[PDB]
């Protein structure tokens, strides 16, 4: 028998002791080795209530990735609270590895196994684990990359679908590849996407949004302002910060069924996701830079004033990295064995 409780977690990883890669190096000194023989125990006659939007596991993983990034990414110049920090800025090797989050003695992790569980409310197929599965701390906006997929249906996850400032997390069941490259202006980059698969999955998601918003007309629109970090789909590829224009995906047109080519730029000055200010890095490395990533989720914000209007308007959201961890941690919760 158990009780809801918060506790300090510890991380586990398949990290290589001989790697120079920064994620491996952080987990070699901050995490344990993954359990060589994990045990999931299904708990019968048991229904449990979950809530991904009030889950302390998210804020603890957030804390970890903050610290991994400040130990691994060394910008030339940091501009925080008036201070201006000059540093060394060698190029690093960057490629995230899965992290597992594990309870200490006396506590345990309950797992929701309902395939169409939306994130809040009851779960009747519940298991028990000592560690979560392997989660990749991928930092990005608009699109959630290299994550896990919904088992059955596309799932809409939000704290309050009526609050328009409450972000929406769309969990796909079919991943779409995005192939982003800077070949051998050295900051010009691009991304290739199957419009065939994108527009079909996009149409499937607007069907899902009709269910939650009284059959109304779903309209996709580009971000209506902000810094480049949220107006573009931004991510780190091998240590370089990419900024990609995604208006061709957030578009209601679809003569369009081939490959979509998104324009991208590698930026050296960025607004940090940790909130601490600005940072400037060094020019990108020699040679072809290439990352192929799975799109497994979308982040969205709904427009306002349409209380009386016939349609609903959704634009690609992002910015708060806590929602990125929420999208992989939603099915877990820590409880104290009483
Ligand atoms: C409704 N949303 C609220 C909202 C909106 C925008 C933002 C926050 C919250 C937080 C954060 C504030 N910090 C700041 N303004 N300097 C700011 N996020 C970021 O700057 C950010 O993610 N950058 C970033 C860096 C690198 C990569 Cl690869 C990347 F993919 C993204
Ligand atoms: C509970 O979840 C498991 C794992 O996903 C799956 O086999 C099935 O949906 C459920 N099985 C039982 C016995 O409850
Ligand atoms: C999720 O399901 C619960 C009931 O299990 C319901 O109260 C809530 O409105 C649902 N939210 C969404 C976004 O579907
Ligand atoms: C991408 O998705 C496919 C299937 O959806 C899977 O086989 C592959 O391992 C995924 N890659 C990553 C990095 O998640
Ligand atoms: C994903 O879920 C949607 C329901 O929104 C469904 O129509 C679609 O067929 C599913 N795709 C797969 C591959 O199961
Ligand atoms: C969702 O937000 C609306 C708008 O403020 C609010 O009136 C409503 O109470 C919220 N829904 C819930 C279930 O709290
Ligand atoms: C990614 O794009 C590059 C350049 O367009 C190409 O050489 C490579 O084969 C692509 N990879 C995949 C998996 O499509
Ligand atoms: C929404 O539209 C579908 C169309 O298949 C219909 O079956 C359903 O009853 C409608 N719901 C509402 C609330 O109008
Ligand atoms: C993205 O491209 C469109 C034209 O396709 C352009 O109007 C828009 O300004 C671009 N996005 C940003 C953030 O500049
Ligand atoms: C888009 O996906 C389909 C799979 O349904 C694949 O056959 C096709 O090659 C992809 N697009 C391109 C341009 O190759
Ligand atoms: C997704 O995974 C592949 C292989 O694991 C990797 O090359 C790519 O860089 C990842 N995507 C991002 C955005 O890091």
């Amino acid at each position: 028998v158990w009780k809801d409780a918060d506790t300090t977690l510890f991380c586990a990883s398949d990290a290589k002791a001989y790697e120079t890669e920064v994620h491996n190096v952080w987990a070699t000194h901050a995490c344990v080795p993954t359990d060589p023989n994990p045990q999931e125990i299904h708990l019968e006659n048991v229904t449990e209530n979950f809530n991904m939007w009030k889950n302390n596991m998210v804020e603890q993983m957030h804390e970890d990735i903050i610290s991994l990034w400040d130990q691994s990414l060394q910008p030339c110049v940091k501009l925080t609270g008036g201070s201006v920090i000059k540093q060394a800025c060698p190029k690093i090797s960057f490629d995230p590895i899965p992290i597992h989050y594990c309870t200490p003695a006396g506590y345990v992790i309950l797992k929701c196994n309902d395939k169409n569980f939306n994130g809040t409310g009851p779960c009747k197929n519940v298991s028990s684990v000592q560690c979560t599965h392997g989660i990749k701390p991928v930092v990005s906006t608009q699109l959630l990359l290299n994550g896990s997929l919904a088992e059955e249906e596309i799932i809409i996850r939000s704290e309050n679908l009526t609050n328009n400032a409450k972000t929406i997390i769309v969990h796909l069941n079919k991943s779409v590849e995005i192939n982003c490259t800077r070949p051998s202006d050295i900051r010009k980059a691009y991304c290739e996407i199957n419009g065939t698969k994108w527009n079909k999955v996009l149409k499937q998601v607007t069907e899902k949004l009709k269910e939650h918003f009284n059959n109304k007309t779903i309209i996709f629109q580009p971000p209506s302002g902000g810094d480049l970090e949220i107006t573009m789909h931004s991510f780190n590829c091998r240590g370089e910060f990419f900024y990609c224009n995604t208006t061709q995906l957030f578009n209601n047109t679809c003569g369009c069924n081939g490959t979509i080519t998104l324009p991208c730029k590698i930026k050296q000055i960025i607004n940090m996701w940790q909130g601490t200010g600005q940072a400037m890095y060094a020019p990108p490395i020699d040679g072809k830079i290439n990352c192929v990533s799975n799109i497994t989720g979308i982040l969205l914000t709904r427009d306002g004033g349409a209380n009386n209007t016939s349609n609903e308007t959704f634009r690609p959201g992002g910015g708060d990295m806590r929602d990125n961890w929420r999208s992989e941690l939603y099915k877990y919760k820590v409880v104290q064995i009483e």
